[PDB]
Order: structure tokens, then sequence, then C-alpha cells
């Protein structure tokens, strides 16, 4: 019963990590002039990728409420946007060009990245209030 | 319920501070760009003082021998990975790239790989309890 959320939580806040860390590299990535920067992260970008792939197939199985279904479809959606976006700065910052890699971070990339954040929070309070709820019942019924 | 609930939840935070400030100093020691150091301070400066802020409401939270003694060896850790993020960030900043990138595979990355190493196992130590509550709960429910 309870480890339901408590899993999700778990799973949701490794997800939010996974996504901050990429954020801070991508931010380093287009702030850099390093043209090869992109490739000498790679390896590091593929770990954060995988993560989150793991991630993803464990939390499919546990979505029971409808409400968590609609908002992980909403993240789906929104994290094609970031992806999308992600790699067109990675690319443009590897063909060396700094300015539309900049125009792309502000008008693409930061939007996507935070409603991906947005999202994935709500789903994370999702399990939090369910969690919370569950405990203060436990430790006051009884 | 609560207690190592909340700790699970602020160690976590902790824990995505560490994995960003790695992800970042990683491409600061990486880069050419002398200048992302100074481009990127008022981030770093943002995930230092949200580890602050936790560090301040975990510490009173943290009450028994097995916690309390990893978190002492968080905090010693912690000192040589601090000494030795702002030695790659510094050296990086004075254009000394091959002793910047050396810093960072020989003293950064060791003193990171410890610190999370550490973290994950307080982590795991409020997990455990809290599964061990959780599967109590259960098994009273199936009773």
């Amino acid at each position: 019963m309870m480890q339901e959320p408590l899993t999700k939580e778990r799973l949701i806040s490794d997800w939010n990590s996974n996504v901050s860390v990429a954020v801070a590299r991508t931010t380093a990535i287009a702030k850099s002039s390093d043209a090869s920067l992109v490739q000498f992260l790679a390896a590091d970008a593929a770990a954060t990728t995988k993560s989150t792939a793991n991630v993803l197939k464990q939390i499919e199985p546990l979505i029971t409420q409808p409400a968590e279904r609609e908002i992980l479809d909403k993240i789906m959606q929104v994290r094609k946007t970031y992806i999308a976006s992600r790699d067109k700065v990675s690319q443009l910052k590897a063909d060396g060009m700094a300015e539309e890699a900049e125009s792309t971070l502000i008008n693409s990339y930061v939007p996507a990245a935070q409603g991906y954040l947005k999202l994935l929070g709500e789903l994370l309070n999702l399990q939090r209030a369910s969690l919370d709820a569950k405990a203060a019942e436990v430790e006051q019924i009884e």
C-alpha cells in the first residue's frame, strides 16, 4: 500500500535529479566557447539519459491513477520538445554557431526544461501528498 | 514515519545538488574556456546555498548512531571535495588548463565519488527504515 507512492516518489526524485543534472550540463555547454565540450561530455550525458530510461521503465507499471497518467502523458510530450531543443543546442555549439545556440537555449530549451521540471514536480507532489496522508493516518491511528 | 520520510527527502535534494555540482565542475574542467567559471558562478553559488539550507534542516533530525556516524564521515570527505572543487575552478580561471584537468582526475573525482557514496549510504539508511515500517503496516493490515 504505502510502498506504492513511496517507490514512485523515489523514482520521480531520481528522474528530477537527472533533469537538473542535464540542465546544468547543457547550460555549461551553451555558455562555453569550446565547441568540443559536447563530445567531451557525451559519456556523462549518455549515463544521465540511460538512468532516466531505467526510471521510466520502472514508473510505467506502477501508474494507477488517471491523474498520474495525465501528468505523465504531458511529461512525455514536453520531454520530446526538451530533447529536440537540447540536441539542437548541442549541434549548434558543436558547429561553432554560438549565437544561434544562445537563441535556441533561450527561446526553446529553457521553457521546455522549465515545463518538464514543473510537471515532474506535480507528479512528485502527488506521490508525496498520498504518502504523507497515509503516514499521518498510521501514526495517529495507533 | 514522518521523521525518516523528511530525512529521505532532504537527503535526496542534497544528493541531487551534489550530482549537479559534479556535472558542472566536470564541464568547467574539460572546457578550454576559462570564462565558464565566472559564467556559472551564480548557479554554483545557488547550488551551494541549497545544500547549506538542507544541512541546517537535517542536522537536528540525525540522532541515531549509524546515521550520525555516516554524516560525520560525509562532512569529513566534503572538506576535501570542496577544496578540490575550488582548486579546479581556480586553475581553470588562471588558464592552467592542464593542471585543472589533472586536479579533476586525481583529486576532485575521487572526493566526489566518496562524497556521493556516503550520501547514498545515508539515504539508504533512511529508505531502509521507511521500507521496514511500511512492510510492518502491510503486515498488520493483512491481519
